[PDB]
């Protein structure tokens, strides 16, 4: 039905990134039918996902033992450490940016894919001028901390802030100090829109990172209208097909992913979703999303109630760009099916 990814010791995180991947057809696509070139940058990295998805697609088996890609896999330092739980939205970027890097072929389907650019305005209301920067992006960072929806996330990352009295901006061109409005837009949406629901405050008093556990939610459709460049200064509205959840702390952490089928159409009509966990993968009732990824507080008995917040809540969001108008087909390159 659905195989899984053997956890190596520590990589919660990458079978999270993987598995959304190859449950995006347009990706798995993509890599399938990938161009190679004798000095492609990440060749062999290349290879290793092809498999992957080849035994995801095609394994009768119940999990891919990712050893074989992770020791292709360099980050920072050269190897990929088995026992160390890396921050997942850090791995998305860094595939991605992998895959973006692969050929020009590539670069394009990613960028169209899951790149956006974001505009940084700012607008004198002391001269004639402004200034507007282009910032690209893979991931949007959405604030949980205070905030009761993605909504009200996306609120503040677009707010019009004004630089008055002490923080007066400097316009470049006269010379001269300004009120100015700042303000951030999106120019340019992905197809799949990832949001990074971002859970975590520095405590400068421990000098630590504190997980948030209060209720966020996000609605199963979005419409992101409100924050384009043409509505602050193709369509905009999204269907919710994917969550990665984490659970405890920032430390001893986990992650695991609520994934819909978006790839077999007569159950994409049925809105049947699937619970990725390492090795296991089972049917989810998307009814429960609220209850597994919006945090906030549950109740137990002890006779009396006894109240906590959930340590269990979602880390990234991702959401298809809805499209007025099928079947797959997926070309696995022969010798791979050989392998496999
Ligand atoms: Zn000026």
């Amino acid at each position: 039905r659905f195989v899984g990814l053997t956890n190596l010791g520590a990589t919660c995180y990458l079978a999270s990134t993987i598995q959304q991947l190859y449950m995006i057809p347009e990706a798995r696509q993509a890599v399938f039918t990938a161009k190679y070139s004798e000095d492609m940058k990440h060749k062999t990295t290349l290879l290793e996902l092809q498999k992957m998805f080849t035994y995801l697609m095609e394994s009768e088996c119940k999990a891919y033992n990712p050893r074989p890609f992770c020791k292709t896999y360099t980050m920072d330092k050269q190897p990929l450490n088995t026992g160390e739980q890396k921050d997942m939205t850090e791995f998305f970027t860094d595939l991605i940016t992998k895959i973006e890097e692969m050929s020009p072929e590539l670069k394009n389907t990613v960028k169209s894919l899951f790149g956006g650019v974001i505009t940084n305005n700012v607008v004198s209301l002391d001269c004639e001028h402004v200034s507007q920067t282009a910032e690209e992006f893979y991931t949007v960072r959405c604030q949980v901390a205070d905030m009761k929806n993605i909504y009200e996330s996306l609120d503040e990352v677009t707010i019009k802030d004004t630089l008055e009295g002490d923080n007066m901006y400097t316009c470049s061109h006269c010379g001269k100090k300004v009120r100015a409005e700042k303000r951030a837009c999106f120019k340019k949406l992905p197809r799949i829109l990832s949001f990074n629901t971002m859970r975590y405050t520095f405590n400068m008093v421990t000098m630590m990172k504190e997980k948030v556990n209060t209720h966020f939610s996000f609605p199963l459709r979005l419409d992101m209208t409100p924050y384009t460049e043409d509505f602050l200064m193709e369509s905009y509205e999204y269907d919710l097909i994917g969550v990665t959840v984490h659970t405890g702390t920032a430390d001893g952490g986990h992650y695991y992913s609520f994934i819909r089928d978006i790839v077999n159409p007569h159950a994409y009509k049925n809105n049947k979703w699937y619970l990725f966990n390492d090795a296991e993968v089972k049917p989810f009732d998307s009814a429960q999303l609220a209850s597994e990824c919006f945090g906030g507080e549950m109740t137990t008995k002890t006779f009396m109630d006894f109240s906590f917040e959930k340590t269990h809540s979602a880390y990234m969001l991702f959401y298809k760009r809805m499209e007025p108008e099928r079947e797959y087909k997926f070309d696995v390159s022969s010798e791979l099916l050989e392998w496999i």
